[PDB]
């Protein structure tokens, strides 16, 4: 019955501090990956990352309060306020704030502040713990701060699903609105784990690229020379709004979310198989009431891992059949790196912008496509395309074998 | 119009390593709170806790497997496997595991292992990081390990809402089943933050009781002498199942979940207001289509805080009107302590058992009820009661001002 459209976009990421900066960067095929500057990473086998740069949280909230939060909350709050400003909700007279909720997740949360506080305790004891240590690291406090800043009293919580966090949050928020528990939801993911334990943790898994002499081409999905993903940070946020509510005020509408699919591999904890991801894609298309052939663009999970990229391709073939060769796929992680919990968030934004603008962002750094390994689809290599996008799907296949697929559609 | 019933219970907590042990301990009014033994808490102003004791994870998984996980995962897995065994799903031939999902959350997650790893890194560099450090601390890996152990391929993720985590996980899972995305959901919360940064973190917020000389009465909800909550650890898990699916097999049904209410205070980060919690209770009852007068038992938030306990009373009076004085309230945190993200889990179990067995667990340590602060309701003080419970609600009002209310009903 109830339909859910997108009326606001918010983004902070390695390719831009606003939605416009990012889109322009992505369409130009420019990388957001560089050498790690956040901390001394000389000891980690991976020393490259997608870092947020030139970003001032003080533009959004007070510096004194910002001081008391870990940076993943900075990214979430900033991207949320962007999306809210973008939707025009701050200018609606007699807005029913009781019907507005916030659902923003994170994969890992306040790892950098936990590391800092830990070092403080070792050196100084338990009395060096700041009074704001715990709220400054709690994942759900992103939603907490946003509701307090805006006076929203609808449902608020965070999700955690590793790489799939942002997808689950957005899909779940859409469910909430349809069920009637809210008319508006602010949803997405935020991540800030560029730290010794964060970067070093995934490196210990041998999951990260070690192309430290060529940062710009470290992330290269479906390329022959790929060797692991490049860690990234930031946040992507949507404003989801019930259609009639959107149309009553004169809201600008980017797209409609028509489908949400979920599955579990039940196989490996940190390596996606074929069937699990295929299930999620299938379930999402069913939920949307559309067929594979209707899908014009797939924003892939596309981590640039040897097994993952190839397994995702096989998963698409299972779910799409022959249309896997007709549709267009692309991984924006080729430019942004892998934002983990925030990945589903920013890539939802990009998918929606693809529909809205009629443009597909490229998978850069495809020098020799890995056809031998089965990666023989159209990954929109190396250059963006003008394309009529009516339906776009965004995939997220995360650690724990948890899968999510969002289905967006042009609104007319 | 699908209905959701509870066919399985699982629990690990300071009052028991099984559901039976716990329910018996609670009804006898015995405390699970003692001096902190897990680590040297000498330098922290709060040195009491609700610890899990005499618990062998090796009973559920191999030692080798366990070594790769932080303890909050241990509690989650153990409580999950308890619930799954209780429901009898392991014995159903041709069970459709594609229709079975897992949604278990945590408030903080793998804080102890992060502290351990962080120290090892300080002492020996990045090499020290175990390859299983990241998956061993990821909150969503509780669901991950359960799906893999059992072969469940339905939706899987975790939620994070602090104190309300377990409530949101259960309610959301019921919504999933109703929507049709699953027929069975394993849902609850788990927490294991009995560590320097965990206990020290909440102590730095002046949030914990400092009654270290008398651990047994440190947790005393609505008592004149209450001085902050007592931190606890553990996990509580439900097996949620669509009604016809349960009835078609020979499923034992504990109760039915008929309502789910969510709200945000939009007021204070770490201190509940009146209206926020009142909103959640009202919304839960409207969702269930039930009048306040029909509520026989309220499993309170009741963390033992000077402001929180008094505000919760005012919130109940707002939502229930005159029936605030007719119903029976009680806080099992008087015996378990506050299990954070797991609180909503174990207290859902306790609420269901109240309905099932027709008994009300007491709020112990009420020596002089704080009537002067307005705490003048019936908190089932100091001894358990036999009572016919047709409808019970369980409240969780957590940090970030996030509120969740579950409504359970006896099934016929
Ligand atoms: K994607
Ligand atoms: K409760």
């Amino acid at each position: 019955q109830r339909r859910v459209v997108i009326t606001g976009l918010g983004q902070v990421s390695p390719v831009g501090n606003t939605v416009a900066e990012a889109w322009d960067t992505l369409l130009a095929g420019k990388s957001g990956i560089g050498a790690i500057t956040r901390f001394d990473a000389s000891d980690i086998n991976s020393r490259v990352a997608g870092e947020v740069r030139g970003f001032d949280i003080g533009q959004y909230i007070s510096a004194k309060e910002a001081r008391r939060m870990d940076v993943f909350i900075h990214y979430g709050i900033a991207a949320a306020l962007q999306a809210i400003a973008d939707s025009g909700l701050d200018d609606v007279e007699n807005l029913d704030k009781d019907r507005i909720g916030v659902n923003i997740g994170s994969g890992i949360g306040g790892l950098p502040s936990i590391e800092v506080t830990g070092k403080a305790v070792i050196e100084g004891g338990a009395r060096k713990i700041n009074p704001f240590f715990i709220p400054g690291s709690l994942i759900n406090l992103i939603s907490g701060h946003v509701t307090i800043l805006k006076g929203y009293r609808g449902p608020s919580y965070g999700m955690v699903s590793a790489c799939t966090t942002g997808a689950h949050a957005i899909g779940n928020s859409a469910r909430l609105i349809k069920y009637g528990d809210a008319d508006i939801m602010v949803a997405g993911g935020a991540e800030g784990a560029i730290s010794t334990l964060g970067v070093g943790g995934f490196a210990a898994m041998k999951a990260l690229s070690t192309r430290n002499d060529d940062p710009a081409t470290a992330s290269r999905p479906w390329d022959k020379g790929r060797d692991g993903f490049v860690i990234g940070e930031g946040a992507g946020i949507l404003v989801l709004e019930e259609l009639e509510h959107a149309k009553k005020r004169g809201a600008k509408i980017y797209a409609e979310i028509v489908g949400f699919g979920m599955s579990s591999d039940a196989y490996h904890i940190t390596a996606p198989n074929e069937e699990g991801p295929a299930l999620a894609v299938t379930r999402a298309l069913k939920d949307a009431g559309i067929n594979p052939e209707d899908v014009d663009y797939v924003n892939a999970h596309g981590t640039s891992t040897p097994l993952g990229d190839a397994n995702e391709t096989k998963a698409l073939k299972r779910a799409f059949g022959e249309h896997a060769y007709k549709t267009v796929v692309s991984s924006t992680k080729s430019m942004t790196g892998h934002l983990l919990g925030a990945a589903g968030g920013v890539e939802a934004v990009y998918s929606i912008l693809a529909i809205h603008d009629g443009k597909i962002p490229p998978t850069i750094n495809i020098f020799e496509q890995d056809v031998e390994a089965g990666c023989d689809l159209d990954y929109c290599a190396n250059e963006a395309r003008d394309a009529e996008i009516d339906v776009a799907i965004s995939n997220s296949f995360g650690f724990g074998g948890t899968n999510g697929t969002l289905v967006f559609k042009r609104f007319k």
